[PDB]
């Protein structure tokens, strides 16, 4: 970082690219990749600076400059890791995929009971109610928040825009969330209302959540039983269920010269190179966000010997994104989350709650 510091003041062309990343491995892998780069670019260097918000807030001004227009070629990209910043099929940002939600589960209390890994969203059930019978408690864990809403959403059909409005309280939303009721209602799901899921194993029989892949490496550290991670279950039998993705992207602001643009494409470019996401991907547990990545051997090499990696990498490509508004932050927090913790909490009526969300969201989004 100190060395990216050396690296810009010497430069005369200095590109600035702005990323979301706060701490630990990814800022790490970031300032790493710069530094590479600004070593292969004597006289012109790359400056990466932490954003303050989200692209939607970023696009609502057009503070943004279209990648593609740069020179950038996103060939060789799984676009449907594009689907975030893409803005009246406009690209505006390079992402990274920081999560994707996974079936962790519980492989020895499954075995002890002869239930298979749930490939269905039937069979979980059908599994959540066996296991909790048998162990005598609620063994399907989760938090009571929109990402838990969002995996029983996407997988009774549900889509958050309609005809590009938001729609909280549509027949699968109230579906998902009465689904979720009925599992506390029944015992075989267990509200977990402090910490992480994984901060509560050990209080009580546990045999699956769906959870985010960042929790990876807690859930082992914490696991006193043999982990599994296994892709989620969907309504068909022959695919993976729909999980979320949650992002951090790199933008570039409009006013950028001509020069500045020259070294900002040259910089993505070996961002979005195979070996730059396999590094990136190995050293964080994120999941490349190229089909070039997924056949360079240091990709391949860490998935052979990571098979929960390869289990969440196999999920990604059934992943759906939050809408890309930027009130999205306020209406998942305050007035979805607000209504799923009402209905699981202090038992509201699934669709009363919805449609208070609903009109709620509909007042903040037209001020």
């Amino acid at each position: 970082e100190d060395v990216i510091k050396e690296q810009c003041a010497r430069a005369k062309v200095v590109a600035e690219l702005w990323h979301g990343f706060t701490g630990g491995a990814p800022k790490a892998a970031l300032e790493n990749l710069v530094v590479e780069f600004n070593k292969a670019q004597q006289g012109r260097c790359v400056r990466a600076q932490a954003a303050e918000n989200n692209i939607a807030l970023y696009l609502e001004a057009k503070a943004l400059l279209p990648i593609e227009s740069l020179g950038v070629k996103l060939q060789g990209v799984n676009l449907t890791f594009l689907n975030a910043v893409r803005f009246g099929g406009v690209v505006y940002g390079v992402p990274f995929n920081k999560s994707i939600q996974v079936l962790y589960y519980n492989k020895d209390l499954l075995k002890k009971h002869g239930v298979p890994v749930p490939a269905t969203l039937e069979e979980f059930v059908a599994a959540a109610k066996k296991l909790s019978r048998a162990e005598g408690g609620p063994v399907y864990w989760f938090q009571p928040d929109a990402s838990t809403f969002a995996y029983f959403f996407f997988n009774l059909g549900g889509s958050y825009l309609k005809d590009g409005k938001l729609v909280l309280n549509s027949k699968e939303a109230v579906e998902a969330l009465t689904l979720l009721q009925n599992g506390v209602k029944e015992g075989w799901a267990k509200p977990i209302t402090s910490g992480a899921i994984n901060q509560n194993l050990g209080s009580g029989p546990y045999a699956f959540s769906v959870d985010t892949s960042a929790g990876y490496t807690a859930y082992l550290r914490a696991a006193k039983f043999d982990l599994g991670v296994a892709t989620l279950p969907g309504r068909t039998k022959g695919q993976p269920g729909y999980g979320l993705v949650q992002g951090t992207n790199l933008v570039v602001f409009r006013q950028a010269s001509k020069e500045e643009q020259a070294v900002a494409k040259d910089f993505l470019e070996f961002v979005l190179s195979p070996r730059a996401q396999a590094v990136f991907a190995t050293a964080t547990g994120y999941v490349p966000v190229t089909e070039g990545a997924l056949k360079d051997p240091v990709y391949q090499a860490y998935a052979a010997e990571n098979p929960d990696y390869a289990t969440i990498v196999r999920q990604s490509r059934y992943a759906k994104f939050e809408p890309a508004l930027a009130e999205w932050e306020q209406i998942r927090f305050d007035i979805l989350g607000q209504a799923i913790k009402e209905a699981i909490l202090n038992k509201a009526d699934p669709k009363a709650a919805l449609d208070r969300a609903q009109k709620l969201a509909e007042d903040l989004l037209s001020s």
